[PDB]
């Protein structure tokens, strides 16, 4: 009865295109049923997604994941993901279309208030301009946001009451509950696409880029990090070669497209790049990075990491301190030299990398899906020689 309780399937009935688009996302995968990759944590970090009563393992709360996660459960303080498809759904129509005033994540006592939690909720559906015909009724598909149930295809439709809301529904409010920041116990940040925003100074709105008008309407994919072409679109990415004496200077050009970090969001997210120089037959003269540049080739290496209070990585629950960051700052176009061996080289070929996790964790979970754990290669850049 209550509408955060109301399926996306109903909804699909008259917004197919948008539901068909939602589906493919990772808001409707957002729980630890349905992203083996948050499930992983939520288990180790909370417990069973089917249990009722589940706690914070370290802080014996309701789990704060939830909050942004599977946010109608959370509305509803249930832990039991599975019982209902207002919670299986995860970040679903009515979750989104019910937040109604956007508080801010800190309260005026400095506590910290996630998802959900930074927002006034609605009774009532939230729309970029809804239907204002007062004056059509002060002068004189089915509709059910008008004030009544609609019969559609012979099976009556609730009525699903709505409110015009354009500076909750078109401004960044819309997403800075869940994507501002969130802390580690010790305030540590772990997501920061807020903070990073303010930093870059961009006054354009998220949706202008995550909800483009496409085919008339604003696309509900909202893909990144699981979305390859949106990655290779993410940066410019270009090297260029000089001779410098018996060397070859190369120089890789990487240009952050975006106005928050690349890559921002979960602190595990990583880049590198991969510059390889070749023989004619195709026989590796030269890398940066024999292995892994985070051990080979540090500066190739775009990553956050926290840190102890003596500046030594640290597991984020535990960590006190932010670690170093050498992700791509807003906007940040960064240059990166090498000196390359000339001798017998007929191909330099750079390659950027993107990674969902960090390569501890990778070697660490290999029962994750593979799809998902691989590097996933967003820019291709080859010069010869
Ligand atoms: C048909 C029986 C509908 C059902 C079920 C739902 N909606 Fe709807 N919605 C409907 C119409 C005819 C319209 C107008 C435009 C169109 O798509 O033809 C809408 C519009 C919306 C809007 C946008 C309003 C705006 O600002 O322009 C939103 C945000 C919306 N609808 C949401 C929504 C949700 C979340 C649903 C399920 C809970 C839902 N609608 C069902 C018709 C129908
Ligand atoms: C948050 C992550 C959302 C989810 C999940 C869904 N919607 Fe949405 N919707 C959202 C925003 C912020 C906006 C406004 C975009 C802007 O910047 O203007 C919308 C808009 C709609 C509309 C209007 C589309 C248009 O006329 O171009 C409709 C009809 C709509 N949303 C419906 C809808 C349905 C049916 C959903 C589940 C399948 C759904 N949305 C999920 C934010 C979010
Ligand atoms: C265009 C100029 C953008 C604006 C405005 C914002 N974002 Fe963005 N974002 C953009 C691109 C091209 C990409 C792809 C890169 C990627 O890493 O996936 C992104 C990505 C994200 C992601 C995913 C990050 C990740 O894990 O890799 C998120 C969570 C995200 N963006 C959020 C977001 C929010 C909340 C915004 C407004 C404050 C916002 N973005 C603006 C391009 C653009
Ligand atoms: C909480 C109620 C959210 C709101 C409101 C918005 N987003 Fe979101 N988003 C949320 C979660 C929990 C996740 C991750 C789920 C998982 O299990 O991985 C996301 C993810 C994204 C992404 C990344 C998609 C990817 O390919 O991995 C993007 C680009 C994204 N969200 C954008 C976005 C925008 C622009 C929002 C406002 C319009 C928005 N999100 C709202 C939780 C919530
Ligand atoms: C809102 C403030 C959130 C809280 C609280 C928690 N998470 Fe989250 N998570 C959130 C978003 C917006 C995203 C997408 C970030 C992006 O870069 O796109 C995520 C993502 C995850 C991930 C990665 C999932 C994946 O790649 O498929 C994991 C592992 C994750 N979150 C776990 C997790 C857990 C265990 C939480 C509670 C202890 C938790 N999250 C809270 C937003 C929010």
């Amino acid at each position: 009865e209550p509408i955060h309780r109301v399926s996306s399937e109903l909804c699909a009935n008259c917004h197919e295109d948008i539901y068909r688009q939602w589906k493919g996302s990772m808001h409707a995968k957002s729980t630890a049923l349905s992203d083996p990759i948050h499930g992983l944590f939520y288990q180790q970090e909370v417990g069973d997604p089917t249990a009722e009563g589940m706690v914070h393992k370290k802080s014996g709360k309701f789990p704060l994941c939830l909050y942004c996660h599977a946010p109608n459960a959370a509305r509803d303080q249930t832990t039991k993901l599975d019982a209902h498809p207002a919670y299986t759904e995860g970040v679903n129509c009515v979750a989104c279309h019910t937040l109604k005033t956007y508080n801010g994540i800190q309260d005026a006592e400095g506590k910290l208030r996630y998802g959900i939690k930074a927002y006034d909720l609605s009774d009532r559906l939230q729309a970029p301009i809804g239907f204002p015909r007062e004056l059509e009724r002060l002068k004189a598909k089915p509709n059910p946001h008008l004030g009544e149930p609609v019969e559609l295809d012979g099976k009556t439709i609730p009525a699903l009451t709505m409110e015009a809301n354009p500076r909750q529904l078109r401004t960044s409010d819309a997403c800075m509950g869940c994507h501002d920041q969130r802390d580690n116990p010790q305030g540590v940040p772990l997501c920061q696409t807020g903070k990073e925003f303010i930093a870059g100074g961009s006054q354009v709105a998220c949706q202008t880029c995550h909800m483009p008008v496409a085919g008339g309407f604003a696309d509900h994919s909202m893909g990144g990090g699981h979305h390859e072409a949106m990655l290779k679109r993410s940066i410019v990415f270009d090297l260029t070669t000089k001779a410098d004496k018996e060397k070859i200077a190369a120089q890789v050009w990487i240009r952050n497209l975006q106005p928050h970090a690349m890559p921002t969001g979960a602190p595990f997210r990583n880049l590198y790049l991969k510059l390889t120089a070749y023989d004619a037959s195709g026989e590796v003269l030269w890398q940066n990075a024999a292995d892994h540049p985070s051990k080979d080739d540090p500066r190739a290496y775009f990553a956050y990491g926290l840190a102890d209070d003596q500046g030594n990585p640290a597991p984020p629950p535990t960590a006190t301190k932010p670690g170093d960051d050498t992700r791509l700052q807003p906007h940040e176009t960064r240059e990166l030299n090498y000196e390359i061996p000339a001798k017998g080289v007929a191909l330099v070929r750079g390659e950027l990398y993107y990674n969902l996790l960090w390569p501890s964790l990778v070697e660490k979970f290999t029962q994750l899906p593979a799809e998902l754990t691989a590097p996933v290669l967003i820019a291709v850049s080859e010069k010869p020689i």
